[PDB]
């Protein structure tokens, strides 16, 4: 129970029971003409293997139930990665990173900080006629955002004294290891791109196997199955953290 | 009803349970009864005999798809499975009738069949003139000819054969002709190559036996697969082709 | 003096009205009889239909490995097409003349489905037109040919072709115009063919229903096993809908009249079907 | 000598009176029995048809305007034309021969029915010629004719033309010279197509019923669904009433016989008609 | 050496009488049975037929004067002839034979009725001879013969021409002869027409009875329909009666037997009956 | 060595004894049967017919000289003939085998039937032989072969000429190897004119019963009205005589055997009978 | 690995062993049917037939020499030949192989059966070989061949050349290989005289069975009235009889088992049987 906010939180979460989905998308629009697209989204799958021995599993009922729980979190990380640079192309899905909306350079002032620029992608999520719901960056580039100081030596974001949990400018921040180096995105997830579970996260085992029953070892694996939809991709930006 | 007249129907169709099969032919009946005169030395007859056997082979193919398609598309995965059986039972024919006999491949009609009597052919005959001409070649075994096998496509200019006078021989097209010549049941097989035709008395020289039937399984743990969610898919089936009477056979080219 | 013309007293005389009014020929409607039919709710059709299948089954060794035989299949997709026209009519003439609009309704559902017709058969395919069955159709096989076949030989041919893909064929569409002047083939002798001047004979080929319709282009041909290999998607049914109100009707005392309906045409097994040109 | 010569004796034996008429041959009167026969009160009568149908029905793009069909409508006219004839006879020759009444009667009948069938056959149209089935019928399309056609493939041809127009032939008109010399065919061999020697043909061909009247011009046959293309009104049925002082006749001793009749020959359908002329 | 010579002892044997006299072929009479038959007591007959009927029955204007039409008649006469012959006999041979005279009866009207039968067909018409079949029959039209037509055909085309006066045939007039050669016809295959080998074919052609008598010249063809085309009328049957004092008989000691009869041929409708030849 | 050849123990087997006589191929007679048997008891007979019938009736005017008809008899004789042969046996033959009696007499009865039978068919009419049928008959008109006939044909014309004398055709007599060549007779198509090789035809042409008989002279045929044409006259029927004191025989110890029959063949009607040569 | 070969555990599997034997084509014995199967029990027959009647039997003037007539007779013999082998086994495989006693009778039978039509049919007559059908047989006359025959016409003649004998024949007999190119005979057109690709037909011709045995020699034919012509006459059965004794069967532990049979064949009647050649 990693307590940590997920990417896979900040959207919407749905069910569903098909092949893949008939959604309509939003291009471009010039204030008139609007533009819309009718696309897909494929259900694909997504998970890893983890195989040992079965003279420690059966030795063991606690360490059984421990695996499966090491794997979950171990799924999430690799399911956030589908999510956010998401290919989109084999078996991968639409990403995000692919999907979003580029920085606008013209928004920075000379003489401003490395947060100022999260501050004015914010501003770019109104600019599609929606709110914004979260911020996701890399946990070492998050880490020397919240330690800045001035010229003089105040904190820039503020002291320990009155600290709290993951949050910048009241939005929920995700500091995922999938994100790039020096790298973001923003947008209006809780309103905007949802994500549709075919399957939940189950696990089976199986004796036999690519050799296991010869090698008396056992296979563990955690099967899960969604689909990403973009209905806005106008509501989402990614920039590149220049410096 | 689609019954291309399944090859295998020509054919006794008998159940075994074994690794092969035995039986006993008579192979030289040395007949040497004749007018003897009187209190002499008569002739003295021999009778030799062999142990054939039948070896019980094995047919099968396999193919493998992503899970997410079979368990997600149901009226698809029984799908596949027709189409493994129909590709199965259309390569079983290619062994009955164009068995090697060698290794693993069944000895096929064609290959026990007796040789055609080229004599036959008679001076303006028709490619149906022919097989008629085979259908005697049968009795020179003293068995009533059971079936006719041929290429669908020669078949085909067969049944459309007409006389001096314009009219179609098989039957005028207010009606389809049905597959049968001279009384004999008639088997279009794509098996069959163009130009090659197989006649004899198949209702009692030769019989099929069946040790396994063509049945179709599932893996879902067959080596990779479990990891790249997939499914391996298997058709199988065993059989074993037994030739009783090989007089009782021909194969020919039609020469023209 | 005292006609009837104009001149005199014929104004007197009021010619007796027929009751009814009179249809054209009315064209028997076939095609879509001959595919299968299913109704649906989608704006498309994503399906898949076997393209190649590598047949690799052997006879197998024991303890050997197995044939690896994969099955590739294309995935098409039969999209929605709507056809549809519509009638400006005067609202004087619709009140004046009663049972008009109930002649018109049934005017229009015909003149609908007559153009329905004409794409299930002749469709581009082309942006709005569906892809009809002689578009998709597999040419006819010009090697089985031989010397001296009549026109009746052919469809003889094309028949087999259809075998070809394994597939018992349904019928035989064909223009009006050549299958009648091959109901009418003699022999070298005289003798005809099929019925002979005592009679007239069926609309059936080797055993096989002959639809003759003039939606079919003369010299063209098609057989197939229709009721299996192709079928029709009915997204909305034929249906025709008035409104007065529609632009500025209302301001002109107009009634607009609508026939409508949605399709959606599949082709499942694409090798079972022949076209051909007859060569004369 | 005494003789039965006219110069003698021969004066005294008067020839036995055969009792009785004799009348020419009465030709079997058909077309009139061939087309619908109704009754009317007026003097001309008002139907109406479907002059042109224009369908544009066609595939329509989504959120495009759509085709706008029109249709054309048309009072057709079929006046009652009145046929008739009179005799004018000695008052002296019609009492001396009480019979001759009733001769003259059933005579006029007659020879007025025959003009009758002329005129529904070959009607010219023109201002008093009622508009004949000739005059109306649709001309053969010699497009049909194919190379080495009998007389007979004609026929099933023209038979054809009926169902271009989706409808069902009724009858076949033609010359009796025509209709025999078509029985009398023979094929490359020598037999005969209708019926060997044994015994003659029946008037059918093609499963349509023959019809050989003198009435047909020769060459010319017309063939049709007259059942359901064409109909008569009758608004007098033939009479005969006679007269004795109409005009000089009672001063003359004089008597006028009058045979009338009113008809009008009405075409629905003249599609379902046709005509056409043999190649000699 | 006593035998049965005419110069030794076989003068003592009789041959034994075969009694009856052996009569040569008797030529069934036809030609008599197919006309109609009655009887007058007359010297001549006296039937009317419509000579010119002048029809004039067209389509009038309305306020406008009506056709003429007028009937012509005609008296046409039928003369009655006498036919007979006598045989000038030994007394005798008479008194010598009895059952001879008894024979000589049952033997001229044979010989009688052989010539009133070939009087009925070839009758000459002029002087005493009557105007037989053949001279009234209208002339066989030489337009109706096409090319490639068997002396079946030409039988056929003259059954029509009968069809033009509105009456049926009933009968065919041939020499045994043609009419053999004729029953004998063969195909190009070479198969009978009228029947194969294992059974001769009835005396019907077309449907009509055929009627073959020598009576008919060789290369002469007749049909029509005789039951109502014309009439035989007895005025006295065949009667025979002798004569002892019959001229110089008395003295030469002779006896003459007279046979007689008188007819006569009214021929009502000649447009009914057809005369033809063949030509090869 | 105990065998049983003849230089051995042979002598004792006894070979078994097959009960019976085998007799030769026994002819199937037929031309007696065609004919009437009647019987006599003189030596000849004397029948008359009549010669020479000219008749000479005709048309006579009025009060004018009559035709006078004259007739001509004659009287046909038809002499009794005698046929017969004698057998010289051995008296002690005929004590030793007591069978061999009535099989002599068997087998001369059959042998004179033979000589009967040629007679009857073939008689040369000279001095002793009888006058046959074949001499009799008229001879075959050559003027009936037209081009192109079978030998089938000429049969079928021989059957007409039996007509030309007004009577039926009772059969036809042929040599069995004509006849079978005739059954075996084929179109210009290649088919069995009577019957195909599925099974042989009876024997039967024309409608009219074949009789095959070797009695017939090869290339010779016969037709006509036996059954009334000719009829033969039995003065003593065939019977069989013996005697032991005949000549020599009481002194050389032989024994003689007649068999004798006496018949007269009249020949009534000659122009119902017919001969021809099959030439080829 | 553990397969199933001899290198590994297949020695555990025991083939199925499929029950009794496969014996070879048994040829349908015919001949022996075809023939009268008499009962005797010497050593040979003696069977008296007629064999010169010189029949002088003639007409006879009178009181004249008659003719003289003879007779001429001969006494034929039908010797009994024996036919038989034998075969000697082991004791061991007899014992350890009930089913075999039983089988060697079974095909001894067989293989004796089959040299006896062998014999029957083209016996050789010479030394202890009975004198065969084909050698007694009278040649078939080539006279009786004409212009353009089918092997069908001669097979036809010869059942003709049956009847020359007075004898109505019983069957036909011929090689498979020749009868067969006979059933596929086509006329000039192309169609099966027996046949046409739709059913095998029937062994009968021109109403007589027909017998195809590979007996018969190729090229060979026989036909005739068999069922009377000739006679098969049994003295001994087909008997088989099992000697364990024999010679030193005893001492080398074997055992003899003979199958005998003793026949004798009559020709009655040569003359009724035909054998002949197909020269092409």
């Amino acid at each position: 129970g990693l307590r940590r906010l997920t990417i896979r939180d900040l959207l919407a979460q749905g069910r569903t029971s098909s092949n893949a989905l008939e959604y309509v998308r939003e291009e471009v629009f010039t204030n008139s003409d609007i533009t819309f697209s009718k696309q897909t989204a494929n259900v694909k799958t997504i998970a890893h293997w983890v195989q040992a021995s079965r003279q420690v599993m059966d030795d063991a009922p606690m360490l059984q139930s421990y695996i499966n729980n090491r794997l979950m979190y171990g799924l999430a990380l690799k399911e956030e990665g589908q999510l956010l640079n998401g290919d989109g192309t084999g078996d991968n899905l639409e990403g995000l990173n692919k999907v979003a909306t580029a920085y606008d350079t013209s928004l920075n002032a000379t003489g401003d900080t490395r947060a100022d620029i999260i501050a004015h992608a914010i501003y770019q999520v109104t600019e599609s006629e929606f709110s914004a719901s979260g911020i996701v960056l890399n946990p070492r580039d998050w880490h020397n955002i919240a330690l800045l100081k001035d010229n003089e030596g105040r904190y820039i974001f503020g002291g320990p004294q009155a600290f709290t949990s993951n949050i910048m400018w009241g939005l929920p921040v995700v500091p995922t290891k999938a994100q790039a180096a020096g790298t973001f995105t923003v947008g209006g997830f809780d309103m905007a791109s949802q994500v549709w579970d075919r399957m939940d996260a189950t696990v089976e085992v199986s004796r036999e196997d690519r050799d296991n029953f010869v090698k008396n070892m056992l296979t563990i694996l955690c099967e899960e199955r969604l689909a990403l939809a973009h209905y806005r991709p106008t509501a989402i930006i990614k920039g590149t953290f220049s410096s």
